[PDB]
């Protein structure tokens, strides 16, 4: 296993995206995102995703050269047509305007439509929290989750992410799928020949199963926390698709695009200046919550795992199997 | 068995209004709380219906909560409103800022209402429903008193911390959900303890951190578990940060009513986010949500979030609100009858 630096990995991935038809702008954005995921130990969202990115680009399913169109529609509202491109480039195109609105008006919404999101969600909220703002994001994906009480899948894994600043450390950030398990983890259990704990999914006949292969072979996933996670998943469909103008998780398919791996939906982001007109400092309040959490026994705070891995990567470099490095080099 | 009686929705509102006025609230506060409490009862939200009257009254009598507080509405940004509830209830504070909040939401596209120094002793869905009835999307969060053990922790810290959501649909009543981030709502634990029955397992623990189904064991030194596991705990933390951290109100563990015998209302805060889903849009949100409803029925989800309450609501308006004879007589006495 060879070791590559964070910036080295970025340049390598950027080359790959350029070679496969993305614009230089899109390549920069995706390379950094993917490399950041690897740096933080989010393997399921790191270099592991490259093949899926490229297979999706190959058919034109997702446009690696799309130019986001920003629409300033309100003192606290921004819409962006991702134009069948990735979501990250669209978010980047409107980020400055979004932050200006959030700081001026107190809160602002960014509604991205017609976008493909193939990464972790925490990278999208983290930057806002690093700048002292609170951010909430939702992205609906592709049909595979059975709504509570239903007999067939409808919702996507539909993740929700949240980021908030704290005076004494890195941002408090969490990113969770509303399904009981992430789709990527099901494939892993399948490859590793591992069974899943009860309640993660059902087979093609709608019967409970622990066999990841059964879930993948025409089966489906269940919502986390039963009716509660299901309600939250419905909210994600309504906010990331219904409000943005993008497709619901069931309003598109890959039947005409061999190799397509990305959902073609949308994304909602709500950015808030927690201290707008406040006689206190949110960051001090959150730091106190952290202190109290440690006090009752919670050793790890949401995000702690990634920050520790991040520190390791910046100090000793990112460790990657020579096999993967060579192929990435060949793709480059 | 306890013989029952029926009271119409308007009759119950009048009765509770009298109770609040007789016990020291301003007429504005009485109007707001009477309608809120009666609405919960009408919808079958038993944990937050008339069951809360005794607690409302003992909290008022102890001086813990100010029933005549006048909310101070603070216009702090084009899309941001804060309200100092002045140690009063949350609902009257929300009512005082409602018009301004809606104006900002429609004008700017989205707006936030940050209530601090408030007491919330009710269901959360009543707070988002009105916005959805008017074509807006609303999200709200409120924290309570400490009762939930964070994931991986040994002692309780978070409150029951519910999250509520309301959205309009072109062909029906608003889609609304109101879920506690605790495995079971704290209020339902109290109901179970009152009715002397056990709870389903896997929702709480006793003072020793051991599994229990006895509501009294949870209420007396015990604790509740976050729903769904680690994910529910993360959402509960978010509620503390949004309802208290951002508003200026106390976190669930930052208030003590030991000096106020009878105090039962959490003194914290509340966050509300109201959105015009169609701001600058080239489509209609209500049509999209109605399509989602159609698809949900198509895959087999017979009941949509909110349907349970709408069914009870219809039953209450048609046959009246069922109430234990003893409870009705108690309310009538409290009103002066």
């Amino acid at each position: 296993t060879q070791t590559v630096s964070y910036p080295q990995l970025i340049d390598l991935l950027r080359r790959i995206f350029v070679v496969h038809g993305t614009s230089p702008e899109v390549a920069d954005v995706l390379a950094e995102n993917c490399a950041s995921a690897q740096r933080d130990g989010s393997h399921s969202h790191g270099i592991f995703r490259i093949p899926g990115y490229l297979s999706s680009l190959a058919s034109g399913w997702v446009d690696g050269k799309a130019v986001p169109v920003v629409e300033d529609v309100g003192a606290a509202f921004v819409r962006v047509d991702a134009c069948n491109g990735f979501a990250q480039p669209a978010l980047a195109a409107a980020r400055s305007l979004l932050i200006d609105k959030a700081r001026s008006a107190g809160v602002a919404i960014l509604a991205i439509r017609g976008s493909h999101h193939f990464a972790a969600l925490w990278p999208d909220v983290e930057p806002f929290a690093e700048q002292g703002l609170v951010a909430l994001s939702m992205v609906n994906s592709m049909t595979c989750v059975v709504p509570h009480g239903a007999r067939q899948p409808l919702f996507g894994t539909n993740p929700i992410a949240f980021g908030a600043p704290r005076a004494g450390g890195e941002p408090i950030v969490f990113d969770l799928a509303t399904s009981a398990i992430a789709h990527g983890d099901v494939q892993i259990a399948a490859r590793e020949g591992r069974l899943l704990p009860a309640g993660m999914g059902v087979d093609r006949d709608g019967l409970p199963t622990q066999e990841p292969r059964a879930i993948l072979d025409g089966g489906a996933l269940l919502p986390f926390g039963g009716h509660k996670g299901s309600a939250l998943s419905m909210m994600v469909e309504l906010l990331a698709a219904g409000l943005t103008g993008g497709n619901f998780s069931f309003e598109f398919d890959w039947s005409k695009h061999p190799g397509a791996q990305t959902p073609w939906t949308g994304q909602l982001l709500i950015v808030i200046d927690p201290d707008k007109g406040a006689g206190q400092h949110f960051a001090q309040r959150s730091e106190e919550l952290v202190r109290q959490l440690h006090g009752v026994g919670q050793e790890r705070l949401p995000g702690d795992r990634r920050y520790l891995e991040r520190a390791r990567s910046m100090a000793h470099g990112i460790v990657i199997a020579q096999a993967d490095l060579e192929r990435l080099q060949e793709l480059a």
